[PDB]
């Protein structure tokens, strides 16, 4: 015992532990497995962070405060580890004869002392069952459930001199309590303020989104982290004394390196750099001056916080001992006097100046979580208003035509940075069924080229890849008894690698119902359970479908076939898997159209925009007769085949003998290219 | 043991989660399981477990995992026209004696557990069939495919075979009136109030409303025809916090009013 | 420590070390979950391409040229060497009596460095999780994608 | 073991009673601290309750001695 264990009793009794806010029925549950005859150790069984060593502490600290029910009191509980117990045994019954001295320490402690182990999963076994029979081995676990069984579930005494415990991820309410227990705890590590809103938001927001870690831990280190956040920024400066900052160091080192000079006063012709120097030293202390000023505000406010809690700790030792008129003048006498006054001093010195920030808040903690995920709040202050207000702008700047398609699309994407969607529920969930040669492939590169600002993110999958039963195991993953389970699927992993980002699919109809039923998942709820064995997560992402169930019928139906026969063939696989939650749950059905003339005069110049950036990278300049893009436009058009083959022609009479010129050497570059229909088609000349 | 069948229209895993939210007080608990996912062979080897000496073995299949953590408890089954006849003959070991082994060596109980079935073998045909189908005639072409693999070992040990019904458009009204309360949670998130006319609520009544899909337009026509509109004026800036908003009907698309 | 660890401050003093460009909200964001009172402990995922263990040093260089943010200064960086630990592993029983004495001299300079750690899924372990768990031990981690993958990402103090 | 639990512990009445008094002593703490006496010991209803919940205490109390 002078060596190898710890009194969790004493810490407790420097207060150094951190105080636990409920789990009532389980602390008499397991003290209920204590004062048993024989049974005697529990086991604690939960997810980590549920708050299983923490369960231990609070129990500890209801021992010193002499809470316990009788029989317990004065009686003691200290944690074996091991570690002290590994040490240097490199010959036989070492360790073993450690143990045995150890455990007759236990003997000659008469029962008094109750033991306890962490990480029972790790640990013997000889040595400890015919003392857990007798109850003298008189200890705690505490472990997970796999730990548990993989450990062993089915040693004898094992399984049989122990029972189980579940602890469970409380309540969200709970954990509010929770975060009020501790609140204080962090002020005195983080010399900030709490705010209510904080708190539950933080509460509320963790249990939307952080899909792994649980209640109470996520928010816990939700407010460490945010906390430190608030005493990294006050730490430093702020940014105008930064960057201002930074023309005052550049101008005083800019003098400071031309001082050395051979007659100064001469070569100082920048007096006025000399006067606005010195401005700049003034200026400077301005800023120094206001810094030091907030320093002594929310210095002298940590002071009277840690000073506050010594008063705190001071009457809950006075409560030990129990001394009650000193106690009340102190409690209800002296300290809260100072404590409203000091409050008053503090508001006046948060409203005195407004570079200080003291309070936490929960608008920080939006930014945090945003961070891990993609969905903020704090854009509403940016400039998001400009892009966002020019979404049908910015998407009409790489797509012509369908206006219906981007305010659709718009629509959905500005709801759900309103927050007004299901929670429980994917974000976008969209059907294009138009003709062919309009730019569905366009639209999808416009939108993750508008918020991820590249075509990287957008998750293209084929569906005509998948006919048969294993298409689901090609982007799912494989069941156990094989390779592919310990590899994994495609879409799986790909979403929980990133978690709101674009889901693209193509041609959606050739593969099986079964795919569509597990879209039927994903699309009612948003989440899907991998062949690995987990649940995962969609329901912030948005998925897209362009297709061609209804393609061979959209080229035949426009114009005179209505929109609900092709949405009824269109429906014959739909309907056939699909029902009206889908449907009517999906957001749309889109349709498209073709394109008329000032369409194709249009991507005829946006299209010519990439041709100009990579000449322009080559050193080359064109300029085009207007007449050019009139024979242009006349050959880009079929009705039949829309937007595609207008490329073709402007390919095939343009780009070759412009090829076979420019490997002629016969163009020099810096002498701009000049495009004129000096034939019956285009040529190049200088 | 119950299967639910006849058309839809009516949330019956929304059912499902009222007992989640109901007994276990959220729908947390309430494990779900796709047949969709398990039409393959190997699917037994993803929801048992495997056999021994083989990649996965060690870990075993959640459900057996799932049930023997805490066994009393509610199994959510789904869409059950996809899966394999073997996980219909497992499953007939689970409706039978209520126990069922793994492939890692040893049994789990189920004897105190509810597993629910929510399938579609009827309203693969009832809203086809809208004309004569009877609830025996449902149970013959539902033998259809389903009296070759579950036999009366099968459909005798299932406890009751529930067929649903079409919606009535006051249940549609109730519907909406429903899904108008967590839209208020959103506005107390911001602070906001939405009035709304009785003649508007009325639109919505008679936009939502379709035989075959049921009541099932009713949110998405809500929010694609409200909160577009409404989410356009808020991220405006233009609608502030601590007013009330009236869904006035400046004409016949419904408009949110401060 | 100095029976085993590496001081690459020193290396940076000595300018063996490269310089990096930019991520300044990256090493941001690393000091900031630095600031942590327990768990203190980030992991950079990424490829071996992104180069993040170039990301740590010039973190290092930061520290050193004053540029981090007060109450660091007075700290120092170490890098943990496997192999010097590990090579020892004759019998059972061995080098866990050199990782504890190890972990005493972490406690003995109380607080005042910064460990870095490599090779996250490399790194025993148990004896790990509680000065992890209380904060004591204020380390760093960098590692690869998939061999985070094949760690365990449910494993089950280690996530946490 | 559980049994012997609640015999041991301290009984319902004894501990809600507990609570009452318990709030009643403080608010009785802060009660005979008087800012105004004329005003703040105005307190004999606060006072006649106590006494009342001594008795009650005090004899749920006994019972569970002599038990
Ligand atoms: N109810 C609670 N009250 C206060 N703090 C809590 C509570 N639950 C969890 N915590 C915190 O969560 C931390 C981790 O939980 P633990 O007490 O270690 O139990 P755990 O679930 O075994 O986690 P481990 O030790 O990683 S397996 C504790 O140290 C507390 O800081
Ligand atoms: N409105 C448009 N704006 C710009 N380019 C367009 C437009 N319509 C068609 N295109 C061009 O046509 C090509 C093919 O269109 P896609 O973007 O692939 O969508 P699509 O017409 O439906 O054909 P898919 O993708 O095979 S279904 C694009 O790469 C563009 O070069
Ligand atoms: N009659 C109804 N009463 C209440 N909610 C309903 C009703 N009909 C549909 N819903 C809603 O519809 C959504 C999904 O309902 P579900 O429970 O999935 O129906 P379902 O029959 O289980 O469909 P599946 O899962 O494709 S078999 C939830 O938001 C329900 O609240
Ligand atoms: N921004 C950068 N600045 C400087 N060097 C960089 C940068 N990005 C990558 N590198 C270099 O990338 C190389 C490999 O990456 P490392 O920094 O060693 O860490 P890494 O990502 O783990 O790759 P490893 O070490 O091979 S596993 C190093 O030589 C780095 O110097």
């Amino acid at each position: 015992l002078k060596k190898y264990t710890i009194d969790l009793t004493e810490r407790a009794e420097q207060g150094k532990l951190d105080p636990v806010i409920g789990r009532d029925e389980e602390i008499r549950r397991t003290i209920q497995v204590l004062q048993r005859r024989t049974k005697n150790n529990p086991v604690l069984i939960g997810e980590p962070g549920v708050g299983k060593t923490a369960i231990v502490e609070g129990l500890a600290q209801r021992i010193i405060n002499g809470e316990v029910p009788e029989g317990l009191k004065g009686r003691r509980v200290l944690a074996l580890d091991m570690g002290a117990l590994v040490a240097g045994a490199k010959y036989r019954g070492e360790f073993e004869e450690r143990l045995k001295g150890v455990l007759n320490d236990l003997a000659k402690q008469e029962g008094n002392v109750i033991l306890f182990i962490d990480a029972l999963h790790t640990m013997a076994g000889n040595m400890l069952k015919p003392a857990l029979a007798r109850g003298e081995l008189h200890c705690v676990g505490a472990t997970t459930l796999d730990e548990y069984r993989q450990y062993i579930e089915k040693d004898a005494a094992l399984e049989r001199r122990f029972q189980k415990v579940f602890v469970a991820e409380p309540s969200v309410e709970d954990t509010i309590a929770i975060l009020r227990g501790l609140k204080e705890r962090y002020e005195l590590h983080h010399h900030v303020q709490i705010t209510d809103p904080a708190i539950v938001a933080a509460a509320t927001l963790s249990h939307r989104y952080i899909a792994d870690r649980q209640l109470p831990d996520k928010a816990i280190d939700l407010i460490d982290e945010a906390a430190s956040s608030i005493r990294m920024q006050i730490d430093s400066k702020p940014e105008e004394l930064d960057r201002l900052d930074r023309r005052i160091i550049q101008l005083k080192l800019e003098q400071q390196a031309l001082m050395k000079e051979s007659d100064e006063a001469s070569k100082k012709r920048l007096d006025m750099l000399n006067e606005e120097l010195s401005d700049k030293e003034r200026q400077y202390s301005e800023l120094e001056e206001e810094w030091k000023a907030e320093k002594a505000s929310l210095s002298g406010t940590q002071t009277i916080k840690a000073e506050l809690e010594q008063a705190k700790i001071a009457i809950e030792q006075a409560r030990r001992v129990g001394d009650l008129a000193r106690m009340s003048e102190l409690q209800y006498g002296k300290i809260p006097e100072l404590e409203k006054q000091l409050e008053a001093a503090t508001q006046l010195e948060g409203k005195t100046m407004r570079l200080l920030r003291n309070k936490v808040t929960d608008a920080e903690i939006a930014e945090v979580l945003a961070r891990w995920t993609g969905i903020p709040v704090s854009r509403m202050m940016e400039s998001e208003r400009e892009k966002l207000l020019r979404m049908e702008q910015e998407l009409h700047h790489r797509v012509i035509g369908q206006n219906e398609a981007v305010d659709a699309v718009s629509n959905a994407i500005r709801r759900s940075r309103a927050g007004l969607a299901d929670p429980n529920r994917p974000i976008g969930s969209f059907l294009f069924l138009g003709p062919t040669g309009v730019g569905k492939t366009e639209l999808c590169k416009a939108l993750a080229n508008f918020m991820f600002d590249s075509d990287e993110a957008m998750v293209r999958i084929d569906m005509s890849e998948f006919m048969e039963k294993h298409s689901v195991s090609r982007l799912v993953g494989a069941p156990p008894g094989y390779v592919g389970y310990e590899e994994g699927g495609y879409l799986t992993e790909a979403v929980r690698r990133r978690p709101y980002s674009v889901i693209l699919l193509d041609a959606v109809e050739k593969a099986h119902p079964d795919v569509f039923n597990i879209l039927l998942q994903v699309l009612d709820d948003g989440r899907l359970t991998d062949g690995q064995g987990r649940t995962v997560d969609f329901r912030n992402t948005v998925v897209i479908m362009t297709s061609n169930l209804g393609v061979r019928e959209t080229e035949r139906k426009s114009i005179g076939l209505i929109h609900q026969d092709n949405s009824t063939d269109a429906m014959e696989e739909i309907k056939k898997i699909f029902r009206p939650e889908f449907i009517n749950r999906i957001d749309e059905v889109v349709v498209f159209h073709p394109l008329g003339e000032q369409h194709i005069a249009s991507i005829a110049q946006i299209q010519l925009k990439r041709l100009y950036k990579r000449l322009e990278e080559r050193g080359y300049e064109i300029h085009i007769s207007d007449e050019a893009l009139k024979l242009l436009s006349e050959n880009g058009y079929d009705p039949v085949y829309g937007a595609r083959p207008l490329k073709r022609a402007i390919q095939q009479q343009i780009e070759n003998p412009l090829a076979q010129q420019i490997l002629s050497g016969e163009l020099v570059p810096g002498k701009v290219i000049r495009l004129e229909v000096n034939e019956d088609r285009i040529v190049a000349v200088q």
